[PDB]
């Protein structure tokens, strides 16, 4: 399984979401699925970002919370967690 690499910005995002009532149950499920290099279920709308943001990927944990991540070598890197319009 990939090792987990939580970027400082992700940790801060995550703490902010929690403080505002975010339930991380599904997120933890998704992260495990990503670490196992398995495909996410349709609901998450997992895709690759384009342009300046290659090769990062995005999925929607909730309709209004996106996880931005990258698999590189033997790490799953978690970069950002939050609404798309807040992250970009």
């Amino acid at each position: 399984m990939l090792k987990l690499n939580l970027k400082k910005s992700f940790q801060k995002d995550f703490d902010k979401l929690l403080l505002n009532g975010f339930d991380d149950s599904v997120l933890n499920e998704v992260i495990l699925t990503l670490r196992k290099k398995e495909p996410l279920d349709p609901q998450f709308q997992d895709h690759a970002l384009k342009g300046k943001w290659k090769p990062f990927r995005e999925c929607h944990i909730k309709p209004d919370v996106s996880l931005v991540y990258l698999v590189k070598d033997d790490e799953l890197i978690l970069l950002r967690l939050g609404s798309h319009s807040e992250l970009f």
